[PDB]
């Protein structure tokens, strides 16, 4: 169970997340990909009590600022009890990602509990991101490797996926799991990887740019620990609060089954 | 020759770049990866006369701004005659990259002549980026696919590289070439791909985070059209202006051979 995994997971970030999921009876991660901080904060407020994690793309915000975007996000995170996951998908050499994660305008390492990286770069990407994390904050940080993607024509399969899983094995305390479409095993080698799965929608089938959706029951059935839902919650005139409860209920019941 | 390829290339961006390389006798691309706009502008000024392209990571700048960073960069670009390449390495689903490329704080599509993307996502990444480019500006834009990386343990090989090359084949006018470590062929299929190669250094062997360097003569001999040099130009107390001429000379002579 999530509660049991919280006590045995080497990562304090994964542990806190598992506890949040148990306490709030939710394995839903909201991906409120809107372009203004104002709307983002309104949506986060509406989804707050129903999520365990908020996945953000701060780089699609036309008005990002540390004081106006990050501080309010941290306040909501504390108020409603959910972690912050900046979906930056780092994918450059170690030295460059260290610079991109630690500072710049977004100063991601300062506030995001979790972030992610593509395995394409090799082991150096993990080393670079961790060095950045330790140089900027004393707060625990977690990293997810991108093992698979939900988009049409994805190349994150076969040997590439295996190579990405190998990269993840280098740091059990820092690399907490994967963004993937199925279980990645690892139990046999002392790994308890969190499996977070995007490309989840109960209504949409996909979009005009390669996105593909699978149902909640479907992904949970293949090993997903957390469902990441974006447009299924807030787009096309949908009521985020209502969709939030709807998806939380579906994800939690699937987990219980 | 570069001059000949400028007349036959389907991309007006590649065409302009080839003409610049011929007129200035340079195939050097500077990667002045510093953290302040002030230092960046000083370095670009010093390298201007010796480069055909400026590769930037605006997301490592602690003080980025359209008026204070981009405007000056465009002015230097016009003053010294070189193009702008924002090395953002897009690697998300089509819908997300469209948003990340067209707006946010960096508004990359508004000023960068060239940008790049990882093939891991599938063909949707090219569609999303092109749609973003056309909705934001009428100026011609070019895209480079990341076929290979210079870092240790890179997974950008074999089947993954092939899949990335296939994605590039979808748009001859927009996808101008690759970031790669060797020739990618394509001539038999009617492609004249620009090969830009990072991980180039005449002195450094590598760094502490997986970077590996090859000499100018070595990469040009394997098919590189443009050499991308960062720390070899400005780091470790080096005199950027002097290194600029040194690398330009080396790259041009290797090309002439
Ligand atoms: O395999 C995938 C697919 N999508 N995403 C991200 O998850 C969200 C999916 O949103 P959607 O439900 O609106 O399609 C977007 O932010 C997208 O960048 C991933 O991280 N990986
Ligand atoms: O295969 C590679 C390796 N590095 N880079 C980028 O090129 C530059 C190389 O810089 P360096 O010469 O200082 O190592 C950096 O900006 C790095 O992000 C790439 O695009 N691809």
């Amino acid at each position: 169970t999530y509660k049991e995994r919280a006590a045995t997971h080497p990562s304090p970030v994964a542990a806190k997340l598992f506890n949040i999921m148990h306490e709030k009876q939710t394995n839903l991660c909201a991906s409120l990909d809107v372009r203004t901080t104002k709307e983002l904060l309104e949506l986060v407020e509406a989804l707050g009590p129903k999520i365990c994690l908020l996945k953000t793309h701060v780089d699609i915000l036309t008005d990002f600022s540390m004081e106006g975007t990050v501080k309010p996000l941290k306040a909501l995170s504390a108020k409603y009890n959910f972690l912050l996951f900046e979906d930056r998908k780092f994918a450059d050499i170690g030295n460059t990602v260290k610079l991109q994660y630690s500072a710049g305008v977004y100063r991601i390492a300062e506030w995001a509990d979790i972030t992610n990286a593509h395995g394409v770069v090799g082991p150096g990407i993990v080393s670079g991101l961790k060095q950045a994390a330790e140089e900027v904050t004393k707060e625990p940080r977690g990293l997810l490797m991108l093992a698979e993607l939900s988009c049409k024509g994805s190349l994150a399969t076969g040997e590439y996926t295996k190579g990405t899983v190998d990269i993840a094995k280098s740091d059990k305390d820092f690399v907490i799991g994967f963004i993937a479409q199925r279980d990645m095993g690892g139990r046999d080698e002392g790994y308890d990887w969190l499996i977070m799965t995007p490309g989840v929608g109960l209504d949409d089938k996909g979009d005009a740019l390669g996105q593909q959706y699978r149902t909640v029951d479907d992904v949970v059935s293949t090993g997903s620990d957390i469902i990441i839902v974006g447009r299924g919650l807030f787009a096309k005139g949908r009521d985020a609060k209502v969709e939030g409860e709807r998806y939380r209920k579906a994800g939690w019941e699937a987990y219980l089954r």
